[PDB]
């Protein structure tokens, strides 16, 4: 796979699983994911912002990536 903005599971594609997966990390549950891919805005850290962006991306809310926050 490749560094895809949204691919947290590191599978090479943005699937619904990537959304729920990111939600687990943001909650600080202790889930290992690809923070590099999670960062959709390139803020430097995976925060609630990235989560919303990832979800919105799959919800046909945003097509232009990466985001500039
Ligand atoms: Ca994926
Ligand atoms: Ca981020």
């Amino acid at each position: 796979s490749t560094k895809l903005y949204g691919d947290v599971n590191d599978d090479g594609k943005v699937n619904s699983t990537d959304a729920v997966a990111l939600k687990r990390y943001v909650l600080r549950s202790g889930i290992s994911i690809n923070t590099d891919n999670a960062d959709l805005n390139e803020d430097g850290r995976v925060n609630s912002t990235d989560l919303g962006i990832l979800k919105r991306y799959i919800l046909k809310e945003i097509d232009t990536l990466p985001y500039k926050n």
